[PDB]
């Protein structure tokens, strides 16, 4: 099953690349880095956890932005290769106001902007932080969505070579890849 995109009508005339660059600058950087994860304020969380989930979600420390990564995800914590997020990444949902978590049966967003599904990414543990899943998710944590952009671009081009990260959301909808959020 090919990449599928949901978008708010707000972004109909935006390119995916422009949207993601703006979103990354808006979410910012939670400074989740060695020596800087010293309490619970910039960890994110897994469903179900503690270190593995069908979801990993993180709130911005700068804005009301959040993302939810869906798949079959694993974090090595202190085990070699340390601080590696790996496994299957099927979806990324971007928006405002993270809700829920493991204790309530899943994470959600009150105000999703855009989501990307059927990403088909799967990175093995032995690649460590060179894994694509790691780079995609860590990029979203740290204010740089270039890894995500690159993966979306490749998926779109494989559907049809006229599609790209520089297609508008409405162009992707005309191609059958994207769907605007229902009206009313």
């Amino acid at each position: 099953m090919s990449i599928s995109i949901s978008y708010s009508t707000t972004y109909s005339g935006w390119t995916v690349a422009d949207y993601l660059a703006d979103w990354s600058a808006y979410f910012g950087d939670v400074n989740h880095r060695p020596g800087q994860v010293v309490d619970g304020s910039n960890t994110g969380g897994f469903n179900p956890g503690p270190f593995d989930g069908s979801q990993y979600a993180l709130k911005s420390t700068a804005s009301d932005a959040a993302f939810i990564a869906g798949g079959d995800l694993h974090y090595t914590l202190f085990s070699n290769p340390s601080h590696t997020l790996w496994g299957k990444l099927d979806s990324i949902a971007l928006g405002d106001t993270l809700t829920g978590g493991a204790s309530s049966g899943g994470y959600a967003l009150d105000s999703q902007e855009v989501s990307f599904s059927n990403l088909g990414l799967d990175s093995p543990i032995a690649q460590g932080r060179d894994g694509t899943v790691h780079k995609v998710v860590y990029g979203l944590m740290s204010g740089d969505s270039s890894a995500l952009q690159g993966q979306i671009d490749a998926l779109l081009k494989a559907v049809d070579p006229s599609l790209s990260i520089n297609s508008t959301f409405d162009q992707l909808a005309a191609a059958g890849v994207a769907h605007a959020t229902p009206a009313a």
